[PDB]
């Protein structure tokens, strides 16, 4: 299934740490607070980060500072109090990385899914 796509929620929903692992793009889960639940090995392999290790950890505090910013962060907060998460822009990931741009979907799950992927 594609990055963008408009159900994307509903086929993630079914999916596994495997399936979750066999996408084309990135894929986090967050809850509202920003704590990492799912992770899947395509993000790791853009940012350079284990799945195993960052389940748990705050993504906007301690993982991806860079998006600790109103275009990113603050589009996360005002997509959760509003409940209807749904919005993709370009970034650039930059810490503890080589800089890398990037294009990213933020979506709500059918918890706060962040897709990501290479431009």
């Amino acid at each position: 299934v594609a990055f963008g796509s408009e159900d994307i929620e509903n086929t993630l929903a079914k999916m596994d740490d495997g399936q979750l692992d066999g996408l084309a793009f990135g894929a986090i889960q967050l809850d509202g607070d920003g704590n990492i639940l799912q992770y899947n090995a395509a993000e790791g392999d853009i940012t350079g980060r284990d799945p195993k290790q960052v389940i748990g950890k705050n993504f906007f505090k301690d993982v991806a500072p860079c998006t600790d910013s109103p275009e990113f962060y603050g589009k996360f907060k005002e997509g959760v109090a509003s409940g209807n998460l749904n919005t993709m822009f370009e970034y650039t990931f930059d810490y503890q990385m080589t800089p890398t741009k990037v294009k990213v979907h933020m979506k709500k799950a059918l918890s706060y899914w962040v897709f990501v992927k290479r431009v």
